[PDB]
């Protein structure tokens, strides 16, 4: 058997809102130290790397190494039968070809049984070479989000340039262009709503703001976002979901 | 004259937001008992019944028994200029065909006529045998609302059954299936939250939740619904309407 | 150059909410005592007039007189990436073609800079002329906005009555008729609330209530609206802008 019980269930619901309008299905990586799951989307253009920790889990059990092929969309219409406050189990029997999903409402005696139907997936995975990053802002998601929003509706690229001090993006269409800036800020009170920018030299990068749009779909996971940038590589951005590990996007810039 | 007068005018409101996306267009038969409404489905596979009698009304008065064949579409459009807390009398001056509505908003110095034009039904109308039914179930009407929405995103007909301490609902689709049991408990805050259960033998019957989900369209008239079940006859969906009456819902089921 | 800071920069934001539906492009005319602008829709229905004076900025320059073309709809999509609370600054450097937008965040170390590409527009500009009006009706202008949208489900025209006790709409349509009575309020100074009549003689005209629905997208702008009517001449729908001027919008009546 796999098993793992999750108090907060909410952190499912939020996992699969954030996968499932970029990727439409993907493996789901089941072992001992925890669920991975990594994915490019279908135009090749960017990757996502989901990670939960066992230890994150209530109770975790995995008794054989899984690959088990979801379809992301199928998983969110179920995880959308959920309570924002359920206990949220994932259950899966060791030769199986279904992964059964438990829901169970905590302030009510209701109990919901989904099993869903797996696919075979030949996903080849990819070795994301760890590096250093010239350039790492750290900001709050929400902020983040707004942003990317904001100028979608001036142009489909955003230039993100960093220095010490602060952070721009900009971007330029038919209507004419933009520019926000996002200076580092000293006195907050609560961390989350600081800006902090960590750079060992300047960036100046171009990416699609489509996709940066996808990403910030896991707005909800987190307070805050931080962006990884240098010279040539993909733009990371990350979410952590506390206690339990991180959802990182990596966009290629364009050329 | 017919003459109606309900302070609490948001029941009808409720009333015809209950009625009007499952019957097109009915007979409102006025007496001096009160307002009966009955009229099936154009598919034929539903039956509603609305009761609300004259001493729930703050004033009623009616000289002589009408059968007012009404366009609910109709009716819910003027029903919708009307504000939540207006006070809303109905009525037919002495021998006028049209309805008349009246709505006085109590805390401004506003009043509202609207005329509507009646039509001319020819509705043969169905005897309801009392009869005693095998399982009748007692629930939140919310709770109700949530499992038909949520299984109806899964397949188009839920097996409702009933266990000694509880009722199970299971639906069965392209992306796999869901079960959803519902158990009694004593640990309830208010009466409404309680599930009651009266059982003289088990039932197991299939029905099509597109047409729940129109029932349920009744929910803001009570906090709770009662299902009444046989085998081979149609499940009862009642919504009480407090002081005044009920909006019964009659499906027959699937082989 | 032309500057004008505004820190209720929220008022920009509804005046084009206001404008960009009813209006596509329109010239803007900015001089040393404001900005104004005027503009007919394109079925040469109604007319809008702007003012904003230079007292009712925070700070006003104007060093040469302008006539700015501008697509309403772009400067719509450049306004809603001002949050509510921001100051905006409106800049046009003497010889420029671009109109800059900057949007302050207040209590945040945001700073957003936009540029606006401007367009060539031929417009007349029409003379208002010399009239004294039957009525005037000042009222709630929530209450205005509720009461066209409502009577516009029952038809596509409504006539405006007004007499010393108190403003009638009512409209009529296939379904039947509806009329509302708004009564003089006997106090007032609650905007809110406040009915208030000044009348000449008293005045019954049509007016088309597609149009009133867009006029009525101001609301926002004021809590209080002021209709002006007479015979045989257009109805003005006024909506103060306090502190700065107003938004007025003429509609042709029905013959
Ligand atoms: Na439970
Ligand atoms: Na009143
Ligand atoms: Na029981
Ligand atoms: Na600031």
């Amino acid at each position: 058997m796999f098993e793992a019980r999750l108090v907060q269930g909410s952190i499912l619901k939020k996992v699969l809102e954030a996968l499932k309008d970029l990727i439409n299905e993907a493996c789901w990586d089941i072992s001992s130290s925890g669920v991975n799951l990594q994915s490019m989307d279908s135009s090749h253009v960017s990757l996502v790397q989901l990670t939960l920790r066992s230890e994150g889990f209530d109770t975790y059990r995995c008794d054989r190494n899984l690959a088990m092929g979801v379809n992301l969309t199928s998983m969110s219409k179920i995880l959308k039968c959920a309570g924002n406050e359920d206990i949220i189990t994932l259950r899966a029997e060791d030769n199986a070809d279904t992964l059964a999903l438990v829901f169970e409402a905590p302030n009510q005696e209701k109990v919901s049984d989904y099993e869903m139907k797996l696919m075979d997936l030949d996903v080849e995975q990819l070795g994301i070479p760890e590096q250093e990053y010239s350039c790492v802002v750290k900001m709050p998601s929400g902020e983040f989000a707004r942003i990317c929003r904001d100028l979608s509706h001036i142009g489909d690229a955003v230039v993100i340039s960093c220095a010490k001090d602060g952070v721009k993006f900009s971007a330029s269409g038919e209507l004419g262009n933009g520019n926000i800036k996002l200076s580092q800020t000293s006195n907050v009170d609560k961390e989350e709503e600081a800006v902090t920018i960590e750079m060992n030299e300047p960036v100046q990068l171009t990416f699609a703001l489509r996709y940066l749009n996808f990403f910030t779909k896991a707005t909800p996971l987190s307070s805050t976002v931080t962006l990884s940038m240098s010279a040539d590589v993909p733009l990371v951005v990350e979410y952590k979901i506390a206690d339990m590990g991180h959802l990182k996007y990596y966009l290629a810039p364009k050329i």
